[PDB]
């Protein structure tokens, strides 16, 4: 009822805000997930690793029109405007950080929060810019 009533109101909110009380966690970690798109900026805590996790199986929660589901990375990607090849780069990425990362056995927040940071570390040095809901839909679909 309440997100019904003002004039802006966000569909992928749902599984976000799910997540904050799910994980009983502070308001003011999953907003460090919010601060971790911002380039270069510092997020080292390993809440943020534990909310971005979260959202990945979670996606059944989003909107269709968005064509956003887990494991249809690659056609998702693509209705997303990245080309083929950019595409299965994204999943490349990752899968090429994951082996150089640091990955833990007790705590897989860290290992998607520094996986997650490597796979911007790369998208950074490129010429071509995926947004939020492909870079981060590749990530997530195939978590």
């Amino acid at each position: 009822s309440k997100e019904v009533m003002k004039q802006m109101t966000i569909n992928f909110a749902k599984p976000m805000e799910a997540c904050k009380q799910e994980l009983n966690v502070p308001d003011a970690v999953m907003q460090d997930f919010f601060n971790f798109w911002k380039e270069g900026y510092q997020i080292t805590n390993r809440e943020a690793g534990c909310v971005i996790l979260c959202l990945a199986k979670k996606l059944e929660l989003l909107d269709q029109d968005m064509n956003l589901h887990h494991g249809k990375a690659m056609e998702f990607a693509m209705k997303h405007g990245a080309d083929e090849a950019m595409a299965k780069q994204l999943l490349d990425i990752k899968h090429s950080c994951e082996k150089v990362i640091t990955i833990v056995a007790d705590d897989p927040c860290q290992t998607m929060l520094n996986l997650a940071m490597c796979f911007k570390a790369e998208i950074h040095k490129l010429d071509w810019a995926p947004t939020l809901d492909v870079a981060v839909g590749e990530l997530l679909a195939d978590t």
